[PDB]
């Protein structure tokens, strides 16, 4: 029989409705993990006939309760945990010398890894993070171990073995061309032998300016043959831009550098974006490429804005990333929160004429990411046939941030208690965490 | 004898260093509720001779924790915590017809009054904001359970009754010219006449907007003749600029408009700030008047941006506020990290040619605020002779948001401990909150 009955409300995004909330509902999710029917509760009767369950066995919420997508990751750096709310004091590219690379370069020893690979796991599965888009190192034996880490505790992910041939300011933390392009199909092919349920590899040239072009190349090609996604950085700042032109004067922009190295397709995700022109933003979309927005990363380092509304009016696939530790929170709530505001920045300064709703950074951080990740299909709102991939919200849970009142379930408010979640929640409120319809927080 | 012998680290800000960290240090607390010493645990010998203390009586910290001065909130609205973290799609003036206006006309109920400020006091208060400069509601008697209220839990505060004679697109919530005059000097009275050891009426005109001259000039006179503090707003967002330009057009600008009318002293704070000009910035300082930097609220509403290091280069006097319900948080550490962040966005968009340091924006919320409130003699930093307003911060928590690395502690990111906190900390690791000596949370 089904693993789960419940019912109560259930706040989800469609295509065509940023947030729809659905109050005194039943969804059942099977013994496979899949949303099986959602429905009003008026069909109880209908359904316990169908489905063949007893009323005993629906688990009602709490009336204050209400269940939501899990929250996706699409660019967090697993490595970078271990300083994740530190640093952020030195833009992206000095940044990078002087905290990122010494930090990965601890990798190498394998017991280190586990410690700060178990931690990020169990943090980002607390605070609701169901599917991570992982950058780990370029080891390829601690980034395995990060894989099979997220398998342990039932987080969906994408495990990606950093490759990087150029270091010039830090040049004991690389690889040689050849090593890069073993060590992916090293890392890829012993991936593939575990058969994980639910954690796969990910393409991960580190960005333009720590990979040749052979290395690009090449891994342009394990990705194609293997049919494997990508991720990588793009235009996130000015320097990094400039630096850009100057490695690869002979590419007419940044985007062009990776496409005509095969590394922007429709598997491909690249971080941060915000100096993407209209005429890149329209490659995207046509490859099928996506972005990670990183909005935390892009004020902490004081890279730039994205402008989320061109991105959206280009059609280009979009989700929200933490980029731990560029951006310092490992929360995809404080994710929305800076994605609301900089949407308010570019609104501020008349850029564009309009802000995003919190609803719309809610949709971004469910569904949109789940497209950007291709994996929209199996998850990113309650569609029946999708994964169970679902966090309980309890804003009145013990020691709770929230303070609620008459007035949020009574006045004029429209779905107050929501955002009070959105705006002041915390792992607190996190009850339960589900993965593919099992129960991976609390923790065993 | 004295109440209290700390032994451990203490962090806090002078007027010359943004962050000084004490390590093994002692501090003595006298019965009176004052820094009474604090010098390097190797003192500990001649300090218990001269203060008369045996070894045993010394409170040891734990080596991970450390004493911050309490944070100071320079601007919150008491009366708009029922709906904070709610309601921040409106521009300022919209916003408030809609939304505050509803809300703060619910205070002629004195129960309801007692529910919500009960709340954010005790909200306020478990997260580390020991003193708070309060706008209360137009309502005497429910501004004077507010005052009664902060007592009871033992935080330092100004409260005002607001005064609004004008109120066009919510008619309802206002008062007379004769009624506002006649009910601020009963507050002021009553207050007075409770003689509470740290709660203080302040004179709070809403803002021009909300008050004719009459009101502004007698107000002003109340101020004055009673030798009190004055709380406003100013120059939050460009339609109220020109809002009060159209309404007040024998007004050079906003700061000639309190200033005329005596509403610019070097009792006075003023919230906002975002578009002063320098010229008007050179006013305050040579007023002595002070600027509330409320930066969650300037993004969420689309305010604008107070250039901070502007309003420092002037000279000014400045603090952070937490601008509830307009900005979302209660907590004076989203203040510290909105303000970073503020500065981040001068920075990417070539305002200014730095940004402001994470060190910087602690001084802000502590010395900086308490300056801003003319309390920086008594309080805002550990100095022998101020009060004993802190905050026992552990990291290590149960439930703590902070995951602690030995690197964080022997690695080369210099105070990762303290950053951590300050970026992803929260309730949690504030274990003990102090004022005047008294240890005001946990709650009895
Ligand atoms: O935010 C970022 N974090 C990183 O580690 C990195 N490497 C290249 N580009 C990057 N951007
Ligand atoms: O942030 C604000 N909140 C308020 O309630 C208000 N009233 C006038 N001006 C204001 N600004
Ligand atoms: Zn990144
Ligand atoms: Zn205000």
């Amino acid at each position: 029989p089904l693993a789960h009955i419940f019912r109560g409300t259930f706040v989800h995004s469609t295509w065509t409705c940023p947030m729809e909330v659905l109050r005194d509902h039943l969804l059942g999710v099977s013994d496979s993990g899949k949303i099986v029917f959602l429905e009003e509760a008026s069909q109880q009767e209908k359904l316990a006939k169908e489905w063949c369950f007893k009323p005993c066995e629906i688990r009602e919420l709490s009336h204050h309760e209400f269940f939501m997508p899990g929250l996706v990751d699409t660019h967090i750096h697993a490595s970078q945990y271990s300083f994740a709310g530190s640093s952020i004091d030195l833009p992206l590219l000095e940044w990078l010398t002087k905290y990122t690379f010494p930090a990965e370069h601890r990798f190498q020893n394998i017991d280190f890894a586990e410690e700060v690979y178990t931690r990020v796991v169990r943090r980002t599965l607390k605070n609701g993070t169901t599917t991570a888009c992982y950058f780990a190192t370029i080891h390829t034996d601690s980034s395995l171990l990060l894989a099979d880490i997220t398998d342990k505790f039932g987080q969906r992910a994408f495990v990606g073995k950093v490759c990087m041939d150029l270091n010039d300011t830090f040049p004991e933390y690389k690889e040689t061309t050849e090593e890069s392009i073993k060590e992916t199909e090293r890392f890829v092919s012993e991936m593939l032998q575990k058969n994980y349920s639910r954690v796969k590899p990910i393409v991960t040239p580190r960005f333009s300016l720590s990979c040749s072009e052979t290395l690009m190349g090449e891994l342009g090609n394990i990705a194609k043959t293997r049919d494997l996604h990508i991720q990588s950085h793009i235009s996130e700042n000015r320097d990094e831009v400039e630096a850009v032109k100057n490695l690869y004067p002979s590419y007419k922009n940044y985007t062009s550098v990776y496409d005509k190295n095969n590394l922007l397709t429709n598997k491909t995700v690249m971080a941060h974006g915000c100096y993407l022109s209209a005429e890149e933003l329209n490659v995207f979309h046509e490859r099928g490429a996506s972005i990670a927005h990183c909005p935390n990363s892009n004020l902490s380092l004081s890279s730039g804005f994205l402008n989320v509304l061109e991105v959206l009016k280009h059609e280009v696939k979009i989700g929200l990333g933490t980029d731990v530790a560029g951006g310092y929170s490992y929360s995809m709530l404080d994710a929305i929160r800076r994605a609301v505001m900089v949407s308010n920045i570019l609104l501020i300064n008349k850029v564009n004429e309009k802000s995003l709703t919190l609803k719309e950074v809610f949709r971004l951080a469910t569904l949109g990411g789940s497209q950007a990740l291709g994996l929209d299909g199996e998850i990113g709102n309650f569609e029946v046939g999708k994964e169970f991939d679902a966090i309980l919200i309890n804003p009145k849970a013990s020691d709770s941030p929230i303070d609620l009142f008459y007035g949020d379930f009574f006045g004029d408010i429209s779905e107050a208690v929501i955002q009070k979640f959105l705006y002041l929640g915390d792992d607190r409120n996190i009850e339960e965490v589900y993965v593919g319809g099992k129960q991976v927080v609390p923790f065993s």
